[PDB]
């Protein structure tokens, strides 16, 4: 084969980023260490034009549905979009705050996993806790994903960050991966991806930028057989 | 505060709500019951107005948070809510269909909770899967529980519905959850709780009625401490 059948290598893989932020065009680069049976991988990310002129914490996402572990019986779509690839749809709202739209396209190197992406960031407060850099924390998020039509996926998501002084900016995750290829492909059932995710930038570096740790996986929920039995 | 010590027994439950759809009114009573250790109980549900004018699926979360079997680490907010008692206004916007708003309030009288709910929808589509009674069940979903200000927290939820063309019916839910008391109680970090929901007809009563069991568990996300390993 295969899919998933690529997939039973350790792997790497590369992020192209092409961003801008109310007006700010900017280049991220990035590449990426994920070990089979996958679900735990790092990511180093490198702001190439120099400094990001945004936080880091909203890029988190940005910055590979592909590795994260699924148990047997839930099919994994973003590994089955492969070779033929998959882009992605993606709109995050903030509340009383911006909005990043990014638009992503994946290809495959044998065995390295090319990502190019889109994002622009409007709406968004200069005073207000994203720019200001007053993002504290990335709540964990139990990722809701869903069959959307013949050929594709959505994931809705509440992502949590913790604002400087201690409440909680809100954002509404809205993502739909779509099968680039005419072949059919498996649409696996509603399930969860559970997302854990840590950032921090990397002490030792000249340049803006950042190390990235998230832990992923897919599980489904209890059914229930009766109503009174 | 010494609310979790009185939900250490098994109690009862009754429901009043007051509702209206496209103009129309409605009225529905239940009752149930949830043995300790709870997050597994039953009611049951009647439309005191004859027949429901809408379908019962998207009445599910308005016909007991104080039911969830929380585990020990998290603070379980809804019980701690008594003796005083709690409210709650919830919002679900379906897509392309209508909105539900929603008021309860939560009184305990010994081992009873009683439940007062007035709901509004509107903007139903009347060739909707709602008014169609078209929706065939509920999908199980991971809300997400946050700490909300000094005297609430928010619980927000992807509810989806199966629809009878095997498609899929989504509301965006979002619900405040507050202590009517004046004291200071705990307000639990950010955490999930994972609800199961089934209905089925009880072809004894020969009223307009669902019996709906629901199945309720907290859980939190383990927090990845280095960035590393």
């Amino acid at each position: 084969e295969g899919g998933p059948a690529l997939f039973q290598s350790d792997m790497t893989f590369k992020i192209f980023i092409d961003g801008e932020v109310n007006g700010q065009k900017f280049t991220i680069v990035a590449d990426g260490s994920s070990k089979f049976p996958h679900g735990d991988f790092n990511v180093h990310a490198v702001c190439e034009t120099g400094k990001l002129p945004m936080s880091w914490k909203p890029i988190c996402h940005l910055i590979e549905p592909f590795f994260a572990r699924y148990p047997d019986g839930i099919s994994h779509f973003a590994q089955e979009c492969f070779p033929e690839g998959l882009s992605i749809d993606r709109t995050v709202r903030f509340e009383n705050d911006g909005t990043m739209t990014s638009h992503h396209t994946y290809e495959l190197d044998d065995t390295c996993v090319v990502s190019r992406i889109t994002v622009n960031c409007d709406g968004f407060q200069p005073d207000g806790p994203i720019m200001r850099d007053q993002l504290v924390d990335i709540l964990p998020n139990e990722t809701h994903m869903f069959p959307h039509g013949p050929n594709a996926v959505r994931q809705l998501a509440f992502i949590g960050f913790t604002t400087a002084d201690g409440g909680l900016m809100m954002g509404h995750f809205d993502s739909k991966m779509t099968f680039n290829g005419s072949r059919a492909i498996e649409i696996p059932g509603p399930h969860f991806v559970t997302i854990i995710t840590k950032q921090m930038r990397d002490t030792s570096d000249k340049r803006d930028h950042v190390c990235q740790r998230e832990v992923a996986y897919a599980h489904s929920v209890p059914r229930i057989t009766s109503a009174i039995g």
